[PDB]
This record gives structure tokens, C-alpha cells and sequence, in this order.
């Protein structure tokens, strides 16, 4: 059993005919093995029954209330000051609530693209993720859709983390580039040449592989013969008939069909990943946003909780259950209680879980969940001491 003195507010839990003293309802509930509620009772009944030591877990949340929506959104935001300034000061904020996005904060179309960096190493941000450049060569990376005139602006360890890699912003590279083609193609048209073909809708641009020919996009064919024009001026145009019979394959060239747009950190401030899954998705989706300030409401904007023990600042809407799988280094699934104020505390297993009244934990990504500053684990072992 369980109760609350009426006179104090205080907790005692009922353990083998001796009272104890609990600090919270959270390890009450975990002691009792189910989400209790406490009896009320007059503080002279409490001298009825012998009274034994105070159990419990002191830093654990008082309870644990979960937010109404069953839809698992998790942000992570990037604001940086002084973007142009020898010293940029960056801020970080966790998002698990809703956004409203607009047009000064929306995902990055797929023609737009950020250049950051991070321990003195530089990356292309796009909507997949982030892609290692090197600055070097301008006149390559121009042809990579990088102007000269492109500063990069520093990211965050969270936002480092976050950001999937998802291979150089570059060419991929050709195996055998010079060599003769064995396709059937002109002699002219070595590996790694480009040619094209007219269409209805225009030219259609190809390079030659070892093992067939592959579409690319203008900018692709461009940006290969800045590297290398295999002595060609422009691009021999050949006749269909000649090319329908050659395998197709494909260039994974990272380059959009757009020339690039490259955004000014200045300008759009707030670099953000968000991550969402509903309730039955097979798989989470998320994307990259860039814009003026955080993707939230007007008054959310006042709302924010800073972890002064932490990195971030936290935007929340009422407590979170969340279940996360992450490779430390091997495979591991975990679960977390994320109170009001944005603090994690760990939840070892299901009975755990559900002993706290803790249904279904929604899916979450580690990468973010885990910038929240971590309390005691949840156990009734550590409970019990
Ligand atoms: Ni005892
Ligand atoms: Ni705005
Ligand atoms: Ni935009
Ligand atoms: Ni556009």
C-alpha cells in the first residue's frame, strides 16, 4: 500500500509491515511494481504501524506525465551569432513538439545547400545530410556549385552528430578515365568523356563508363569536363541509333539539376535536422531546415528551458516516453523518460516501464534524445536501497 499524509503531503509506502518514508511517486510506483496512487490518511493514523527507513530515489522525477500526441517529432537547431565575424557563437536547441515552418523556416529545396564547418574541416549541408569538401581548389569546387566568393559558417558537435554523412560533395570517381571505351562508341569518346544525344526535351548528357553509358544531368556534365574534357571542346552530339544499344547504368553524381544555391548564413541563422515517425510508419523521415529562427509558434519562442549542465536549450510540450537504437558500438535498444524540464532518466526494461503506468514508448532518434541532460536511472533495485 501507499499513502499520503494529509497534514504534510508526505509519502510512506507499506513494505513487510513497516512503514517507509518514499521521496517521490515515481519510486513508490517502482517499489510497488504498479502505478499506484497514494490513500489519503490523517497523520495520526500513520503511527498505527511501525515506521522503517526512507527508500527510494532521491533525483528521480516527482511523477511521470507523457504528452497527449502520439506522432514522435524530435529537432535539433542550429542559431548562430556573428556568422561573418572572426568569432561566430553558435546555440543549440532540442525541439519535441510541433513546428509550424513557414516561409522564413522551411526544409532546403533540393538546389539549396550550406557550407559549414567543424574541428577545421569543411562540408556541403544538404536535405539528406551533410558532404565533406575541400576547399582548396576553387576552381573545382566551382564547378561543383560552390562560388568563390562562399564563406563556411561553424556547426555544433550535436548538429556534427546529427547530420548523416552521406559521401563527398564530389565526382564519383571513374575507374579507368582515358582509357579506350569498349562500348562501340568514336575513338574520341574515352572513359570518362561526355557526349550528348537530342531529345524532344533537348540534349541529353552521358558519360562514358568501363561498363556502359550513364545520363547525367547539365551541371554533372559540366562540372566532368572542368575536371577533365579528355581533349574535347564541347561534348560530340551522337545519334540514337548508335547509343539505344549500349548498356545504361548509373552516375551517382550528388550535383541537382538546378545550379546550386548556396544560403547565407547571415541571412538564415537557424540550421535545423527534424525527425519525425508516426505511430505504425515502418521507418522515420527527416530532412534539414534552414531559415530565420527557430521552426516554432510565437509564443513557443519564450517557452524555452536552458540546461546550464547541458548544450542545449529545450522546447518541450509536457513529459515524453521514448524508446531509442543506437550502436554502442553494438547494437543497443534503449528506453528513456524525458520529464517536463527536458531531463532523461532511464527505463531498464518493460516491466520497469509499465510498472511507472509507462504504455508504448514512441521511437526517437539518439542523436538528439541523448543531448538531454541524464538523471538516475529508474530501477526498482535502486529504488529499493
Ligand atoms: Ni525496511
Ligand atoms: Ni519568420
Ligand atoms: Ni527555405
Ligand atoms: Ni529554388
Amino acid at each position: 500500500s501507499l499513502f499520503t499524509d494529509r497534514a504534510t503531503n508526505q509519502l510512506y509506502v507499506l513494505l513487510s509491515g513497516q512503514l517507509h518514508p518514499v521521496y517521490n511517486l515515481t519510486s513508490a510506483r517502482l517499489v510497488l511494481g504498479n502505478p499506484a496512487n497514494p490513500a489519503t490518511v490523517k497523520s495520526s493514523e500513520l503511527s498505527k504501524l511501525p515506521m522503517g527507513q526512507t527508500v527510494g530515489i532521491p533525483g528521480a522525477p516527482y511523477a511521470t506525465p507523457v504528452s497527449a500526441g502520439s506522432t514522435s517529432i524530435w529537432t535539433l537547431c542550429d542559431t548562430v551569432a556573428r556568422a561573418d565575424s572572426t568569432s561566430p557563437v553558435v546555440q543549440t536547441a532540442v525541439i519535441a513538439m510541433p513546428l509550424e515552418i513557414d516561409a522564413s523556416i522551411d526544409p532546403l529545396q533540393s538546389h539549396e545547400a550550406v557550407l559549414v564547418s567543424y574541428q577545421g574541416e569543411t562540408w556541403i549541408v544538404t536535405t539528406k545530410g551533410r558532404h565533406a569538401i575541400d576547399l582548396t581548389d576553387r576552381a573545382l569546387t566551382s564547378s561543383m556549385g560552390i562560388p568563390v566568393t562562399a564563406r563556411p559558417t561553424p556547426i555544433s558537435e550535436g548538429m556534427f552528430n546529427a547530420l548523416p554523412d552521406m559521401g563527398p560533395w564530389q565526382l564519383p570517381p571513374i575507374p579507368a578515365a582515358g582509357a579506350p571505351n569498349s562500348l562501340g562508341l568514336p575513338d574520341d569518346l574515352v572513359i570518362g568523356s561526355v557526349f550528348q544525344i537530342h531529345t524532344d526535351k533537348g540534349p541529353q548528357y552521358y558519360v562514358v563508363l568501363p561498363d556502359g553509358i550513364a545520363q547525367v544531368n547539365a551541371t554533372t556534365a559540366a562540372a566532368l569536363r572542368a575536371t577533365q574534357a579528355h581533349g574535347l571542346v564541347a561534348p560530340p552530339a551522337m545519334v540514337p541509333s548508335l547509343v539505344v544499344r549500349i548498356a545504361e547504368r548509373v552516375y551517382p553524381s550528388p550535383l541537382p539539376d538546378e545550379p546550386l544555391k548556396i544560403v547565407s548564413r547571415p541571412q538564415d541563422p537557424a540550421l535545423c535536422w527534424s525527425w519525425q515517425r508516426s505511430a505504425g510508419d515502418q521507418s522515420p523521415q527527416s530532412t534539414v531546415l534552414s531559415g530565420r529562427h527557430l521552426p516554432i509558434s510565437p509564443s513557443a519562442m519564450n517557452m524555452g528551458i536552458k540546461q546550464i549542465h547541458g548544450t542545449a536549450t529545450v522546447y518541450l510540450d509536457g513529459g515524453k516516453f521514448v524508446a531509442l537504437q543506437s550502436p554502442d558500438p553494438r547494437y543497443t535498444e534503449s528506453m528513456y523518460y524525458i520529464d517536463p524540464q527536458g531531463v532523461r532518466y532511464g527505463v531498464p526494461n518493460a516491466e520497469t516501464a509499465k510498472s511507472l503506468g509507462l504504455s508504448s514508448p514512441q521511437n526517437a532518434p539518439w542523436e538528439i534524445v541523448r543531448l538531454l541532460v541524464d538523471g538516475p536511472v529508474l530501477s526498482k533495485d535502486a529504488a529499493l536501497l
